[PDB]
């Protein structure tokens, strides 16, 4: 396992523009095209994240293609960020798979905000850090995939995931 496969099965894989879980413009795995409520404006947006003429949809290839340039920009986003960088480096490698998913979700901003969470996965306080974690928007909007993440955090395994 590792953190494509792991993303995978959070993300799912979609060829056809779709509303996200908030009802954003999304396409591929995960793939982010817009917020605005237009669907010409996705439709736009994708086509220019492409490069052609696509009609909304995008095969296989493609897909794969945008998610290996989004965990890319995640990793680089997290090395780049000055309060999310020394948790990564504190961290094993299971659990840096964890911060990842996080970004790639949420952007780097956003993540860069669980400052009490990231200060306990600092220490290593698992359990605690588990703990706060739960109590955020994100757990109660998206509980199952959030209750993964926060599992691997807690364990650094892979369980949640097999
Ligand atoms: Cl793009
Ligand atoms: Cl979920």
């Amino acid at each position: 396992m590792n953190i494509f496969e792991m993303l995978r099965i959070d993300e799912g894989l979609r060829l056809k523009a779709y509303k996200d879980t908030e009802g954003y413009y999304t396409i591929g795995i995960g793939h982010l095209l817009t917020k605005s409520p237009s669907l010409n404006a996705a439709k736009s947006e994708l086509d220019k994240a492409i490069g052609r003429n696509t009609n909304g949809v995008i095969t296989k290839d493609e897909a794969e293609k945008l998610f290996n340039q989004d965990v890319d920009a995640a990793v680089r986003g997290i090395l780049r960020n000055a309060k999310l960088k020394p948790v990564y480096d504190s961290l094993d490698a299971v659990r840096r798979a964890a911060l990842i998913n996080m970004v790639f979700q949420m952007g780097e901003t956003g993540v860069a905000g669980f400052t009490n969470s990231l200060r306990m996965l600092q220490q290593k306080r698992w359990d605690e850090a588990a703990v706060n974690l739960a109590k955020s928007r994100w757990y109660n909007q998206t509980p199952n995939r959030a209750k993964r993440v926060i599992t691997t955090f807690r364990t650094g395994t892979w369980d949640a995931y097999k």
